[PDB]
């Protein structure tokens, strides 16, 4: 056994069973009781400690103090790599870092890397929590009713996607002491979580896969021990470490690029479609119903529709509108041009476009560069993603049918080329939507002509994103996934998971908005405002977030991107939004403080913003309360 103390920490670790436990303020936490820190192969999981050789060598630096620890020689192969868990001297911070130093041929690949091994916390306590970042935010008594899985959580529990917004994740007693765990390198990573129904404990572990088939680089988690710890508080912790990195991009630094991030405060949302054209290939295909396969509303029509919005009183509005384009909905991509001529042709998008400004409207389209379709006119497989085994990925889930999936690297090239042609028939657009990059991973490209790490795929989509703020042209995306801030202006909504499941489908837990209380100052959010039948009003989640909100929200296919079934319930809408919208154009770029549980009442909630402006939301009488207090 080996023991460190430094700057308000402790660490121990064992030379034999691996396992560690730290701690600070006089609380301890440890590594699980008999869950050990693993490899994985394609043939079998390895413990660290079923190595063949293994040192340890007690270090002090400049820096700080603790442990390095070789591994070599497994199962017969060879194989190595080191850890080191230290104590930063400036802060009294804990770090872990995985070490690769040998691979060879392998045989096979190391599959994942679950490690460090998760920390113990195994009560049963109601107020004992886990906090994860799927999507907007999640909290997990120690208690709660329900299974949650990794294999539960969108994209297994990736982080750099919806299924982890944010790369951290963090454990609180009732005691106020608490942990958060960050990874400082998610680009391969993502956290796994086992809370099986009912409790009594609630296990989570970060795990690491390799980068084009190595491991490659350096994994290093960094754990921050608390004292007198709320949710809020750890969400800014995180928050501090971004901005002390400088990715914490306001969107007051962004406007003072780019002023038109004002004019998207206080306004509504109108989501809705040109064409659409099923592929018989599609997974969406209805071989009977021709007309389902194949609609089509002119720009004409969405023209009338605008007007009619103003007339009425709407207010002040934003209009994406999917479908513009000649293939028709998820068809064509990236060849997504011209606009439709059936619908209008560039003179009927540029006749709506002129009305929705002459009316202080703003509009952006929604495109695609990933989906990369067969069908495409310029379709060359040259051009497309290799995995790391060299294979060219297929599907024909969307409406477009047989596709594979644009190598990042090169959609630089085609948002330029795109865009430009668009805005050559006089169209001039306030905001553009990218779609999937924030929602999905980053993709992994081994095509020689344009290899492509997942880091480097995220700022290939980053610099799509930059090529638009560069015309003044504000940028959207599906989701909100974290990597994105430094170039996001708003999305196309920054849900919490139990909104993209049927209602009737039990929850993982309460939602509290884990990432508004980092970003709501740096991205805008519209919100879905559905009406719950014998449940929540999702509005009532809208002002909690200090987000606009959806006006109208049409579904491209039934049943997705939260698609509500119709055990529903809503009219008084344009009242509804204006309501939720004159919010947004008070506290739309300013931080949120805090949120806090009422009492320690889950159902009831209350969201303090930098103006003081609080919101209480009572889940019981489904009421809501705006007042400038606090
Ligand atoms: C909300 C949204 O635009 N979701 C889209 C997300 N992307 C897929 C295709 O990749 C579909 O177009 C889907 O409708
Ligand atoms: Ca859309
Ligand atoms: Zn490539």
């Amino acid at each position: 056994m080996m023991q460190f103390t430094m700057s308000g920490t402790m660490l121990r670790f064992d030379e034999t069973t691996l396992r560690f436990s730290f701690s600070r303020d006089g609380a301890t936490w440890s590594g699980c009781d008999g869950i050990e820190p693993q490899l994985t192969r394609e043939d079998r999981s390895f413990s660290f400690a079923g190595a063949a050789t293994v040192t340890h060598e007690r270090i002090e630096t400049g820096t700080g103090v603790g442990v390095r620890s070789v591994f070599a020689g497994f199962a017969g192969a060879d194989y190595a790599f080191e850890t080191y868990i230290w104590i930063e001297r400036s802060s009294g911070d804990v770090l872990c870092e995985w070490v690769p130093l040998r691979e060879c041929g392998a045989e096979p690949r190391i599959d994942r890397v679950l490690w460090p091994a998760p920390l113990s916390f195994d009560r049963a306590d109601a107020h004992d929590v886990t906090l994860i970042t799927h999507e907007q935010g999640v909290m997990i008594p120690n208690s709660w009713p329900t299974e949650v899985g990794t294999d539960a959580v969108s994209f297994g529990g990736r982080f750099e996607t919806a299924g982890g917004y944010m790369p951290w994740f963090a454990q609180l007693r009732s005691d106020g002491h608490a942990y958060i765990a960050i990874c400082e390198t998610p680009w391969n990573a993502g956290y796994d979580i086992d809370h099986p129904a009912g409790g009594p404990y609630t296990h989570v572990g970060m795990w690491f896969e390799p980068s084009l088939g190595r491991m490659d680089y350096r994994r290093v988690v960094r754990y921050r021990l608390l004292d007198h710890a709320d949710h809020t508080a750890i969400c800014k912790t995180y928050r501090a470490y971004v901005n002390e990195r400088g990715r914490l991009r306001t969107l007051a630094e962004k406007a003072a690029r780019n002023p038109s991030v004002r004019d998207l405060l206080g306004r509504s949302w109108v989501h809705v479609g040109i064409k659409t054209n099923v592929q018989p290939d599609s997974s969406f295909y209805d071989p009977a119903q021709p007309g389902k396969n194949d609609s089509l509303v002119t720009f004409a029509q969405r023209e009338r529709q605008m007007r009619t919005l103003h007339e009425m009183g709407a207010g002040r509005l934003y209009l994406h509108l999917d479908g513009w384009a000649q293939p028709g909905y998820d068809n064509g991509h990236p060849d997504y041009l011209p606009a439709c001529r059936e619908a209008g042709g560039w003179k009927g998008m540029k006749s709506l476009i002129d009305a929705c400004h002459e009316q202080g409207d703003l509009f952006g389209t929604h495109d695609q560069y990933r989906d990369y379709y067969f069908a495409a006119r310029t379709f060359d497989p040259r051009n497309a993603i290799r995995l790391a085994d060299g294979t060219m990925p297929e599907h024909a889930m969307w409406a477009g049918g047989r596709q594979t999936y644009l190598c990042a690297e090169l959609a630089p090239d085609y948002v330029r080329r795109n865009f430009s042609e668009i805005a050559t028939h006089g169209i001039v657009l306030d905001c553009a939507y990218l779609d999937v990059f924030t929602c999905n991973e980053g993709d992994e490209c081994s095509h020689p002509e344009h290899r492509m790490t997942r880091r480097e795929c995220y700022e290939r989509r980053a610099e799509c994103f930059e090529y638009l703020l560069a015309h003044g042209i504000l940028t959207s995306s599906e989701e909100v996934s974290d990597w994105a801030v430094p170039s996001l202006v708003f999305c196309h909504y920054a849900p919490y998971d139990f909104q993209m499941r049927s209602p009737d489908a039990p929850r993982h837990g309460i939602p509290v908005p884990l990432y508004n209380l980092v970003y709501h100052d740096c991205v805008i959010q519209p919100w879905m405002m559905d009406r719950v039948a014998g449940g929540d009003d999702y509005m009532l989640y809208a002002l909690l977030n200090g987000g606009a909100p959806y006006l109208i929200r049409d579904a491209a296919y039934a049943g997705m991107d939260g698609d509500m079934n119709a055990a529903l319930r809503t009219e008084n809408d344009i009242e509804r939004c204006a309501v939720v919208a004159g919010l947004h154009r008070r506290v739309g770029m300013q931080e949120l403080v805090r949120h806090d549980l009422v009492g320690g009442d889950p159902l009831v909630q209350r969201s303090v913003f930098a103006d003081g402006t609080a919101v209480t939301c009572d889940f019981h009488a489904q009421t809501y309360e705006v007042a400038a207090n606090g």
